[PDB]
């Protein structure tokens, strides 16, 4: 452990460092333009070769975060732009690095990227992929400061990957833009998630954590002993303490600690793992995180002699509560790799619960032996959804069905600003479409994975703006109840209709002929204040509507003067269905 800066530069290669070291000093000096960074990773990336050639060169044997910190306060924009984070420099190793990660900006202030057109990419990719590429990056990480550096660069390379592809295919744009955009839902579902998963143990709690790690760990690992789930939860809840409360470097090593170990013990985890464990070790920790569920073993006992039948059953759990509960949330989770994480464990809160009543009264045996059929309609309530749903995504295709949803949720919670819904409605979309092409059995894991980074942004929207005490409660509700606490909530009876504003309700020629998505959203946001303005508008009164705003479209884009007939059907449009909806 001599000079850390080459054991690192090693470890990861010219390529990966010059990008991490882009991030990383992106993720803390947000405001700072792409060129001043190029130049911060030229003069790290120099003086980096050096410790590869003569360990004893100078400064080499200094620790990274001692590195690091010294280069952030180099900068000659430090007190002027960043205020007090110059003040870190003033600080020793190790409260200055700490000082340096309190002091970055969760959310940054700027503007969108703007996904800029195909040619111009490609071009700009032909031109200098260096720069095209590592400017994107810079970019992204400015705006993800938490977003663990190496999930970024795991991305860039797919990105990398699709502009290869993609800028050499006859029509560029369509081989290309769904390669996009399902890597913009993609990346944010990730870096939403990672705020979800940190967020989540603070409000949550550390028992929950332990909680979901158990089931998720033993639908993947279900050959596992036990042992084996209980020894990688304790590591795997250290790593996220780390990753969440620590900065990068921590996280790193205690990740390719874990894998290490994962990889080191295969047959006591996963056949599944061979793959990943012959990966690059940047890329090991995330092969593994991502593998598929190992196939269960065969012939499972049924869990009734070990939980409901046995008798020492009160006397097990008694002895060691949580332990008997995790073993429960093992046995379970292990023989269903198709249900949510979550949904698992409302069934072993149900069984908790459950034994906490039944080992207290008279007869324990009698009391609690009907707790697995506790079990079947928790079970059965987010099949139902899903099935119900997917049924419906199947009927109208994305586009509808994130119309329905505008307004189902529109007339939900009518208070939440227009931007939102759209977005939100359109995510869930997005989801319904992912996850009902799996097949029933993949359908629940895929929906908690998604529809838990939705919920969670929504919420995290929300609570800086609050405008339902109904979503309140959803957001801070227990784990468990989040997602049907959302599912149970009904149209809103005390709203107001928003007043009329014919502005609004305009509509252009452009709208012929903007892009699919952009065109979308200006009617999908008209749908929203439709429902705003007439919320007890009946589902026949909002198809007729939409009936006739999609035979006015179709109309007026074959009209040869298209700016009159958007302004004067458009007018008769409006007055039409104002009248229609009293
Ligand atoms: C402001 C509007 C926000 C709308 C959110 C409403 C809740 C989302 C309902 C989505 C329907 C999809 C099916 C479904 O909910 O099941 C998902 C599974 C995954 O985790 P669980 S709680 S077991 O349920
Ligand atoms: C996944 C990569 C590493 C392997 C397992 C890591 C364990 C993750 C630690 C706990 C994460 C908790 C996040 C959470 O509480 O999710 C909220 C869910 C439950 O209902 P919904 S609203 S569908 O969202
Ligand atoms: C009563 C106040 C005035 C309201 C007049 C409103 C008419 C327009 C309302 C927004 C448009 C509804 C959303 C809608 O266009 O979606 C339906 C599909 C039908 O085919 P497309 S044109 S691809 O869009």
């Amino acid at each position: 452990h001599k000079s850390e800066v080459a054991h690192r530069f090693k470890d990861l290669g010219e390529e990966n460092f010059k990008a991490l070291v882009l991030i990383a000093f992106a993720q803390y000096l947000q405001q700072c333009p792409f060129e001043d960074h190029v130049k911060l990773v030229n003069e790290v990336t120099e003086f980096a070769k050096t410790c590869v050639a003569d360990e004893s060169a100078e400064n080499c044997d200094k620790s990274l975060h001692t590195l690091f910190g010294d280069k952030l306060c180099t900068v000659a924009t430090l007190r002027e732009t960043y205020g007090e984070m110059a003040d870190c420099c003033a600080k020793q190793e190790p409260e200055r690095n700490e000082c340096f990660l309190q002091h970055k900006d969760d959310n940054p202030n700027l503007p969108r990227l703007v996904r800029p057109e195909v040619d111009v990419m490609c071009t700009a990719f032909h031109d200098n992929e260096e720069t095209f590429l590592k400017k994107y990056l810079y970019e992204i990480a400015r705006r993800h400061p938490y977003f663990y550096a190496p999930e970024l660069l795991f991305f860039a390379k797919r990105y990398k990957a699709a502009f290869t592809e993609c800028c050499q295919a006859a029509d560029k744009a369509a081989c290309l833009l769904p390669k996009l955009d399902e890597l913009r839902d993609e990346g944010k579902a990730s870096s939403a998630k990672q705020r979800l998963k940190c967020a989540s143990l603070q409000k949550f709690g550390e028992r929950a954590f332990k909680a979901w790690a158990v089931a998720r760990l033993s639908q993947r690992f279900p050959k596992a002993e036990f042992a084996e789930v209980s020894k990688l939860v304790t590591d795997l809840t250290k790593v996220h303490t780390e990753c969440c409360h620590g900065d990068l470097l921590e996280c790193a090593d205690d990740r390719a600690d874990l894998a290490k170990y994962i990889c080191e013990n295969q047959d006591s985890i996963s056949s599944k793992l061979k793959e990943c464990c012959e990966k690059p070790l940047l890329e090991k920790s995330h092969c593994i995180a991502e593998v598929e569920n190992d196939e269960m073993p065969a012939d499972l006992p049924s869990l009734a002699a070990d939980f409901v039948e046995s008798k020492d059953v009160c006397k097990n759990y008694a002895e060691a509560k949580d332990v008997f509960l995790g073993m429960f949330l093992y046995e379970y989770a292990r023989r269903h790799p198709d249900y949510s994480v979550v949904l698992l464990l409302r069934l072993a809160k149900t069984y908790e619960t459950t034994l906490e009543k039944c080992c207290a009264a008279a007869d324990p045996h009698e009391c609690y032996a009907k707790v697995f059929d506790e079990f079947k309609p928790l079970v059965e309530e987010p099949q139902n959804l899903i099935k119900q749903n997917c049924e419906l995504f199947e009927q109208l295709g994305e586009y509808k069905f994130q119309n329905a949803l505008l307004v189902r949720y529109t007339k939900k919670v009518p208070q939440v600003s227009t931007p939102t819904l759209v977005e939100v409605s359109r995510n869930l979309g997005k989801v319904g479409s992912k996850c009902c092409k799996h097949p029933e059995a993949k359908r629940m894991p895929c929906a908690e994975d998604y529809l838990s980074v939705v919920l969670n942004q929504l919420c995290v929207l929300h609570e800086k703006t609050p405008v339902s005490d109904r979503v309140t409660k959803c957001c801070t509700e227990s784990l468990v109840n989040r997602r049907p606490c959302f599912s149970a909530l009904e149209v809103d009876e005390t709203y107001v209709p928003k007043e009329f504003n014919a502005e609004t309700f305009t509509f252009h020629a452009d709208i012929c002929t903007l892009s699919e998505k952009e065109r979308q959203i200006k009617k999908q946001t008209a749908l929203v204040e439709l429902v705003k303005h007439k919320p007890k508008a009946t589902k026949e009164q909002l198809k007729a509507v939409m009936d006739d705003f999609a035979a006015f479209v179709e109309k007026c884009c074959k009209a040869d003067d298209k700016e009159t007939c958007f302004a004067e059907e458009g007018k008769k449009l409006v007055a039409a269905s104002q009248a229609a909806l009293g």
